[PDB]
């Protein structure tokens, strides 16, 4: 068992962690930092092509290779590790144990453009708008907009940009994504910008807008991705920024994330803390905890726990098919192994049909894979029907949790194993707690089973401009299979409290089994409703649905939408009305 | 020894020659195909993160990789292979012999973009143009132009563009190179498009013009990459089209090109043939012959034989040093390894100072190598210093070759080691025969010490709109070097014949022992002069310079132009007054 010591020597700390990285030899590794401040640059860093899920694959410049080990631990100490440019700050790959504690992490020029705006010409197609300074960098050139200009890399333009409450560092009341594309871009003097473009929703004056650059390069890297590792533990450990998601997990069993977090630094004038999730799970198994932890400001969800459908390309004999990903960012993911088991759906009935054990894999390229099964394939598989994997699913914990002011869902669960979410604190401006098998552009697999939602505080949920409710269960499968059929099954809602302005409160489409029971509603927050007279419940397409014992305080609000179908078994003891 | 045979049995030969290279075991390889026509898809081709010199890297679709041969050998009798989409068609890495022969290569639809252009509006900055058809493939959408709309893909813009003669095939008198951004492209119907822009340079009306797409993604691969290999053949192959080079030899040793070449398919309404090089040897060494071959219709030169500068970043210790590449597209390149002989150059003197022997290399990553020599470094190496690798250094010849129709120089030659240049047909919108030792932008290295350029044909030579020579001797040095120090040696230009318009026949910068002997220059080809008062001959800054025995036939030219210090060694001897 190797130890190895390091302090705040040099400037750039990269090439001392590299070296001392490369001459490791022993399976079992500790890395302690003695507590102070480390800066790592890319310049020097190692570079590697890696595959990243749900991010862009390519050459990395990476800080923290960790491949290999039988166990491997890191202790920051209560370090802060200051990141630069485009980087990878840690991966974990092919790892019996790891643990990574006390550290926080962030970056020295945020890759953000961060602007408060002065005014709006919608007649003429312009607005006016206050570059953040703070650590931002950004300049002109032209005619147009350049940031974060670190290392020679500038994106193309500001892409999907976001108006925030400058005061309370949260989405606006109403927000709407508006994708900016300007060519044209004058500098006003006194640091004011006057952007020319039309757009179909304009932000409104006197919020922040973040922006985050082009889609096809601002996935960079998450903040830790681990992939195909074991026993993994995250303590005391927050980030601030990363070029993509937060805390990433590929096909690794049994994870933690302890007293941690991704959010703003106190007192900072950043915006965004993750450019992307702050967790994401990918085809993981065993179990996942994440207990008494904190998430604010990402550019997209807290969590999202899934797996992966790949697509039937075709058939190559009777124990041997080849399967294709269907999102560009799923390309290069390690779908499956010996000894999976896996579900095969057929168009175009959604349900998991039947069960089949890998013998062995033929990875063709990073889009297709031919799978060889033990026992024979179904006579009925047909290109385009769907495999998801079986044995890759992870029962999934959340307690004792705040996820509050950022971008997009707060929980999002595509799990068919135990799903607890209990003791949390929830604000989003999208849906709080989400359900969305994808079949149509994401791929991502997902009929649950079993989820529990309970003892949970609600407070100003879903008010973004488009609609979304606190519980929201909506699959979205290809137009290649039925529409109607039962997905999710046996969802349990009980005894949270939501402050409410107007919004929906639980919309379920095909599940099977819902219960909503022992909440308390409270229509206690001062803000406009923005999809007028939208029910607290709605229910399409679903069977076996349960109102009971929970109490709405406030104005009145339209109670049940039901369609004829649901309305056949809604239990409902009129507790609302 | 295993041999495969083939035959033209799926319309996607792609998997059958996956499958099978992937069971090949034993070390001496050959493979024949029954003549026919072969059509090879990317979709379920192998794929490979590569480094490819004075291209791009990334993720490669590889249809024939051959890596780690001691004999691999293949045959096409005849056969043609039509590729398709982003693919790059041969790999031959670490081969201790290679031959390939009797077969041509092609795509089933080009990457470029070719149209008439029928109107020039210079008042509004617009063009009217009638793209060609043929098995061209573009679109409108978004408003511009989209090509080639192959598997998904296109460019953004048409990027560099030329203007050529529609019936010679040939680039324009007076062609210019120019930049194609235009946002805002309309059909005027009847096959007719309106391409919205300024241009500092249009093209004239009538002429075609060709367009390859956007600089960062146009280098895909060229047809043939070699690497690591020796003893490598080529003989009677044919390449119609790649998207990159034709011919790239990385670190290989004796090479020849024999009876094979890159132009256009006679009859088809092709205008290109490869988009970037015909031939280029990046630091190979043994010998290269090119013999009896043609190169036409590239977009790039038809030879470059030249190696890598690297700069000196770090000193390390008393032994190793840390290097840069100096230009982006030679990242990933492998600059020497165990047993290389390096010359080391100090500025700011631009000679080759020290020798040194490498003992081993530690690549830090695509840019940044450190090596370890066996002899202590010199006392004077500093940052910014320069390292040649000496050893990888090639004899080369050309003959009987003919090389003309194309965009560029026909000849550029960077060895140090001997240079014969004989009995070929060359035709040259740029200069005929280049030398640029370069260590300003493209870092390519070759103060060249015994080259003879004799018995050869120039008929219609630097047509360009920019000026340029039959012989143009230029190198092109950091001004953190001395700019009027000798750099090229030795070259002699004899008993050639050049059919000329007016355009110069030598310039010569910083040239030691120039012999320019028994030459023909007929002043027959009846095109406008360009470049007014322009000298047959020009030399500055120079020594010893002999003009001997040549013969100036019609109407008068301005003869020669010499500064006071090449004057003081410059015999003439008054033939051409
Ligand atoms: O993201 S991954 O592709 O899985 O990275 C792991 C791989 O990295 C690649 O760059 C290497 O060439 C492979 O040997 C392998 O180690
Ligand atoms: O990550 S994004 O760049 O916002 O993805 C864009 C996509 O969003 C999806 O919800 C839509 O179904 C897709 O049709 C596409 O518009
Ligand atoms: O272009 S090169 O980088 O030299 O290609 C050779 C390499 O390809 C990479 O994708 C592999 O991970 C390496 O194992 C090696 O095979
Ligand atoms: O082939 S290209 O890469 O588009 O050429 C661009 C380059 O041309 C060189 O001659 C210039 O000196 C460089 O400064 C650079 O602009
Ligand atoms: O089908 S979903 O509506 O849940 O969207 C899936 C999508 O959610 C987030 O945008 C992630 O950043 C993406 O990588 C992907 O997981
Ligand atoms: O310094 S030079 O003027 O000879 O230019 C070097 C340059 O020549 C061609 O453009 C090649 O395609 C490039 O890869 C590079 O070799
Ligand atoms: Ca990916
Ligand atoms: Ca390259
Ligand atoms: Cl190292
Ligand atoms: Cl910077
Ligand atoms: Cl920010
Ligand atoms: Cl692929
Ligand atoms: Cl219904
Ligand atoms: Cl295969
Ligand atoms: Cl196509
Ligand atoms: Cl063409
Ligand atoms: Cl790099």
């Amino acid at each position: 068992k190797e130890v190895l010591t390091f302090e705040p020597v040099a400037q750039d700390m990269t090439p001392i962690i590299r070296s001392a990285l490369k001459n490791v030899k022993d399976k079992d590794l500790k890395i302690v930092f003695k507590k102070g401040t480390y800066k790592f640059l890319p310049e020097y860093a190692s570079s590697e092509y890696r595959r990243i899920t749900n991010h862009g694959n390519g050459l990395k410049k990476i800080a923290f290779s960790l491949d290999g080990f039988d166990s491997v631990e890191i202790e920051g100490a209560g370090s802060e590790f200051v990141f630069h440019g485009q980087i990878a700050p840690f991966e974990f790959y092919n790892n019996k144990s790891v643990k990574v504690s006390n550290i926080t992490i962030d970056w020295d020029i945020p890759f953000t453009f961060v602007a408060e705006v002065l005014s709006v010409n919608e007649k003429l197609g312009y607005r006016d708008v206050r570059p953040v300074k703070g650590d931002h960098q950004w300049d002109l050139k032209g005619g147009k907009i350049r940031f974060p200009n670190v290392d020679g890399f500038s994106y193309n333009y500001l892409g999907s940009t976001l108006a925030w409450d400058k005061n309370e560092k949260r989405v606006v009341h109403g927000g709407i994504d508006s994708k900016s594309k300007s060519d044209d871009v004058e500098d006003l003097g006194n640091g004011v910008l006057r952007i020319h473009e039309r757009l179909k929703d304009y932000p409104p004056v006197g919020s922040l807008t973040s922006s985050k650059g082009d889609r096809e390069t601002h996935r960079y890297a998450p903040a830790f991705q681990v992939k195909n590792s074991k026993n993994i533990v995250f303590d005391n450990v927050v980030i601030h920024h990363a070029l993509g998601m937060g805390f990433l997990f590929e096909k690794s069993e049994d994870i933690q994330i302890l007293n941690s977090g991704v959010y703003l630094r106190d007192g900072s004038e950043r915006l965004i803390s993750t450019t992307a999730d702050a967790t994401h799970f990918a085809n993981c198994k065993g179990d996942i905890l994440i207990e008494n932890s904190r998430f604010e400001n990402m550019l997209d969800d807290g969590a999202n726990v899934h797996g992966t459908y790949t697509i039937v390309d075709k058939i190559i004999d009777s124990h041997t098919v080849m399967v294709k990903f269907g999102h560009f960012e799923q390309t290069g993911f390690e779908f499956t192994g010996q000894d999976d088991e896996i579900w095969f759906i057929h168009q175009p009935n959604t349900k998991r049909e039947s069960v089949n054990t890998v013998e062995s894999v033929n990875v063709i390229n990073e889009a297709y894979t031919q799978i060889k099964f033990k026992n024979r394939l179904p006579k009925q598989l047909a290109k385009g029907d769907l495999l998801e994997n079986k044995t890759w699913n992870p029962t999934f914990t959340m307690r004792k949790t705040i996820i509050k002011n950022h971008r997009a869902r707060n929980v999002v669960l595509k799990t068919p194993l135990k799903t607890v979410i209990e003791e949390n604190f929830f604000s989003s401006m999208m849906s709080s707690i989400l359900f969305r098998g994808e079949t149509f552009f994401w791929y991502e697999s997902g009929a649950v089973e079993d989820v529990l939602i309970r003892n949970n505080t609600f407070d100003y949920v879903a008010y973004a401009g488009k609609p979304h409710a606190v519980l929201n269960i909506t699959p979205r499968l290809s137009k290649s299979f039925n529409q109607d059929e039962i997905y999710d099954r046996n969802i349990r809602f009980e005894n949270n409290t939501i402050n409410s302005f107007g919004n929906r409160i639980v919309w379920a489409d095909r599940v099977g089994g819902l219960t909503v029971s022992g909440n308390t509603i409270n229509r206690n927050i001062n803000q406009p409703v923005l999809h007028p007279d939208s029910p607290l419940f709605e229910f399409v397409n679903s069977e076996n649905i349960e109102l009971k014992n929970n109490t709405y305080n406030g104005k009145v609000q339209r109670v049940l939408i039901v369609d004829d179908s649901s309305k056949g078994t809604l239990i409902d003891d009129g507790s609302i009305k």
